[PDB]
């Protein structure tokens, strides 16, 4: 951490940048690395700007009067600016300063007093693990990756405490921003740093449950929800379970689905049947309506490739730095599903323009059968939602490779039996790109059962032999001792899968909330909704539809010197159960 | 049964009664000391029955609408059509292939021919075998008690 | 049932160190203890939200293992009279 700040000091140096002069470390640039080492988030501990600008004294830079890169209102320049008091939050400037030296057992002593507990250790989570992966090349990476999850570990506990009595209020504490660590609510905090033990740990993902079947209740089942989203008369009736009908707030039986429309379940189910049924409308337009001509039922897929790629022109607009155009797009780059989505419109573009040529509809023909299976790729990839599917899509994510792996494995030892087949016995059966069947067609089908056995069948014996030699080394070796490689490896990761899928389970809904519940017919409304308020609107300030719970003052002590009284109540039960540790009675 | 204009309908809906009923054979034959406490998997897997069928079902017609496209099937009735473009393609995955009419397109009539069964028989069958069985080691002193 | 009395006030009181020398100079041992079983499951599920009805719970597999070592020494002396023991009223 000395060397990154014996670089920001000479990177932004005493002539050009902090143009007066910069030997002299000051809080300021101590604010500028640690932005670094933190994420995308808001401007840091210290303050950056003009009032305490802390880049450039050394020179006779002015005071009061100038109050631009300089001092205003503390109150004398004697090399120095005077007492910016305590800038609220005295406790955790140490704590930063222990992390970064990775002092552990110095560090663990100013955590004790700290008093946004939670946030305070969970953010010791990320500097660290961003620290290790920079440099040591060893030894202390080690240490410090082991510090990281010795502070995860640490910051359960105190939310397990703090879980267990009244947990509607243990939630508010997850969801609240912090002033005292540049806002960063403690949810968004943790998932930067990866923290995979975090976010499983119960509530947490019972607090994404909430969120997620927004207003309505856990208790619904799923096979009885969606009945009332096609039956809409059936919504107002004595089946679906809501918190609105348990404080009987039905007032507006429109508002009774203007809550449930908007929950984050049936924008979800909404959208999935919009999908489910676009490539039931795409498997009408291949079969019967195959024109060289656009069609009556051919115009709105023109409109459905307008409706959703848009939905990435809402995602571009939607959380950027507002000067990085081309250094967010990276990120939709560093996804390959997303590449598997505009991978779906480029050939899309090398599929509509061999439709609307007329001479070509041969090809035409060929070539957008895989975009029905393409898609059903990126069908599949919104369908890792299930508690038995999800968990467990994720051994096929052990698996995309290893997809091309045994593929090209049995599949050329296919080829091993194909070519063998063929040769002893005379086959005659030949055409131009049929004698490709009668040769190399009809070997994958003597495999899944299509044997021509009067065809196939004096090299009888050997017909016998080859039939029961090749077909040990498929059936027994190939299927069987796979079966021990997946099963093994799906015992493996599994707690990491399990919590993989914790992890993951948070983008879709950050997706599927912060999002109108209009459908898929219906959100190209939406898309020119905020372009009409540009004409009207000419800054970006319309709402902070995210999780981003501020709280009000009174509130937070009301808070806060609740979990502080349940940090002290943990750190007494660790130092009790270090005692009841066997092994520290033998040194006893 | 009674009304008399209605047996051919009287002739489909009752047939699923002779196998809902043995669902309720099976409900009290949880009985046998290797039967009882390992049908109690299968209760492990009640609801898993909807799970994999409505997996796999609709995986099913990921190859099924997938097989009719680019040869040029011909084979319409009413009702029929439905057979030689959809009932006939669960038949091609246990075994009834007509592979002198599902057989230019060749290399590619092996490809996804290789490529779905390379999604299902290794990765539904023999991955969906680590479900069970890891899942059957699991709660198996419950399901004993 | 005057020790029994002293048994089912022990228990409701989620008082874990008491309750078991109350046990000890039980009568109808066997039932006693399995009784004291279901108290405590029936009242765990009830509400505190957490940290008794936990301790609850674990007081309730106590007193079941409990009451097996009971049977069990019962049972390995003449079953054919811990038979009778299981099914008497």
């Amino acid at each position: 951490f000395h060397s990154k700040l014996q670089k920001v000091l000479v990177e932004d140096p005493e002539r050009p940048a902090c143009a007066p002069a910069a030997p002299r470390l000051q809080m300021h640039h101590v604010a500028q690395v640690l932005r670094e080492l933190l994420g995308d988030f808001t401007q840091p501990l210290y303050p950056r700007p003009r009032h305490n600008d802390r880049l450039r004294l050394l020179l006779p830079v002015p005071h009061v009067k100038l109050n631009v890169q300089g001092v205003s209102l503390r109150s004398l320049y004697k090399r120095s600016s005077g007492h910016v008091t305590f800038t609220m939050d005295p406790i955790r400037d140490l704590l930063i300063w222990a992390i970064v030296q990775n002092r552990r057992e110095l560090a663990g002593i100013i955590w004790a007093q700290s008093q946004d507990c939670i946030a305070a250790a969970l953010a010791c989570s990320k500097i660290l693990k961003e620290l290790s992966k920079e440099e040591e090349d060893t030894d202390s990476s080690e240490e410090m990756l082991a510090l990281a999850e010795e502070y995860e570990h640490r910051a359960i506990g105190v939310f397990t405490e703090c879980y267990r009595k009244d947990e509607e209020r243990a939630q508010k504490l997850l969801t609240r921003v912090s002033e005292a660590w540049g806002k960063t609510t403690c949810l968004q905090l943790a998932l930067e740093a990866k923290d995979m033990k975090f976010v499983s740990h119960g509530g947490i993902q019972a607090f994404l449950t909430k969120v997620w079947w927004g207003q309505l209740s856990v208790d619904n089942g799923l096979w009885r929800v969606t009945l009332c989203m096609l039956a809409f008369p059936l919504l107002l009736t004595g089946l679906i379970s809501f918190r609105e009908k348990r404080l009987q707030d039905v007032g507006t039986p429109a508002a009774r689905a203007r809550a449930f429309f908007t929950a984050p379940v049936v924008v979800f189910h909404l959208n999935i049947l919009s999908y489910f049924a676009f490539l039931c409308l795409f498997a009408y337009v291949l079969m019967v309506d195959f024109q060289p001509v656009p069609s009556w039922c051919e115009c709105a897929i023109y409109l459905w490739l307008f409706s959703l790629v848009c939905e990435e022109m809402r995602q571009l607009f939607y959380d950027p730095d507002e000067c990085g155009l081309m250094k967010k797009a990276a990120l939709y780059f560093s996804d390959f599903w997303n590449k598997l989505d505009v991978g779906a419109i480029l050939l899309f573009v090398a599929g509509l323009t061999c439709r609307l040529i007329p001479a070509t509809l041969y090809p035409g023909r060929v070539i957008l059968s895989l975009d029905f299976i393409l898609f059903c790729l990126r069908l599949m990839h919104i369908f890792t939602i299930s508690k038995t599917l999800g968990p467990k899509i994720i051994i096929v994510k052990r698996m995309m490779k290893d997809v091309f792996f045994f593929l090209f494995l049995l599949a050329v030892w296919v080829v091993s039996f194909g070519v063998a087949k063929q040769a002893i016995l005379i086959h005659n059966e030949r055409r131009v790109d049929w004698l490709f069947r009668g040769a190399v067609y009809h070997s994958y089908l003597t495999i899944f059962g299509q044997i021509p056995g009067y065809i196939d069948g004096f090299p009888e014996w050997l017909t016998v032999l080859l039939l029961c030699l090749y077909l040990l080394f498929t059936n027994i070796l190939l299927l069987n001792l796979l079966i021990a490689m997946f099963n093994y490896t799906f015992q493996q990761v599994q707690e990491h899968t399990d919590q993989i899928w914790k992890f993951q389970r948070h983008d879709l809904i950050e997706e599927y909330h912060g999002r109108p519940a209009a459908p898929p017919p219906f959100i190209l409304l939406s898309h020119l909704q905020l372009f009409i308020k540009r004409v009207v609107l000419k800054t970006p300030a319309k709402r902070h539809k995210q999780l981003k719970n501020k709280l009000e003052k009174n509130e937070e002590a009301a808070l806060l010197s609740w979990e502080i009284y349940l940090k002290e109540n943990y750190l007494q039960n660790r130092q009790f159960q270090q005692k009841q540790r066997p092994e520290q009675k033998i040194e006893d």
